[PDB]
């Protein structure tokens, strides 16, 4: 199938990526940049990110949904479903709000797409209604990462698709705190793209901090496959 080709010959080794996200949350600035590879055969990326403004406003964890999900592992049998490689290298958006249960939201917009032979996303996050002293603000989430399923939709009348889920933080006291995210993704090109059917991502995330590094900064393995299509 030369559509799933043009994916693959663009995704084929370990490809370099870059992050540049601008944020407000509360009228707390920052920005962050962020380097590394993926390797779509295997899912896997792995990413450094850096608060080039100074000290992060919020918790990192927090930012993981919004810091790539054209490297998913797609088995063969569900290539035919793979949206986010199709729309390359011209590439797509991505939209999110995500509510934080008993605290603000962010609202994120996102291109991701190819600058040579680099996989960029660059961001535009806005973050609205937080507490001073809650969890996010407040810095009480655990430095660590759960697990999760990732529900992909058509969007057919955009073009595109749509993505909801929930994410589970844990908060410093044992318990969680829900963040409910809500996705919207469309190409920005005019060539066509794979609409799938319903599927899932099943991500599996794990930070850590690099001992060298003096800026305030998180070092992310993420692994992410594609299922739900026998």
């Amino acid at each position: 199938d030369p559509m799933v080709s043009k994916g693959e010959e663009l995704f084929t080794g370990v490809v370099p990526i870059l992050v540049e996200l601008d944020g407000d949350v509360n009228g707390h600035k920052f920005s962050v940049s962020g380097e590394g590879e993926g390797d779509a055969t295997y899912g896997k990326l792995t990413l450094k990110f850096i608060c080039t403004t100074g000290k992060l406003p919020v918790p990192w964890p927090t930012l993981v949904t919004t810091f790539l999900m054209c490297f998913a592992r797609y088995p063969d049998h569900m290539k035919q479903h793979d949206f986010f490689k199709s729309a390359m290298p011209e590439g797509y958006v991505q939209e999110r709000t995500i509510f934080f249960k008993d605290d603000g939201n962010y609202k994120t917009r996102a291109e991701v797409k190819f600058e040579g032979d680099t996989l960029v996303n660059r961001i535009e996050l806005k973050g609205i209604d937080f507490k001073e002293d809650g969890n996010i603000l407040g810095h009480k989430l655990e430095y660590n990462y759960n697990s999760h399923n990732v529900y992909i939709m058509a969007d057919k009348q955009k073009n595109g698709i749509k993505v909801n889920f929930k994410i589970r933080h844990n908060i410093e006291d044992g318990s969680v705190q829900l963040a409910d995210h809500y996705q919207q993704n469309t190409p920005i090109g005019d060539g066509p793209v794979l609409l799938p059917d319903n599927h899932y991502l099943s991500y599996q995330s794990a930070l850590s901090k690099d001992p060298n590094e003096k800026r305030d900064h998180m070092v992310l393995l993420e692994f992410v496959t594609a299922a739900g299509i026998t």
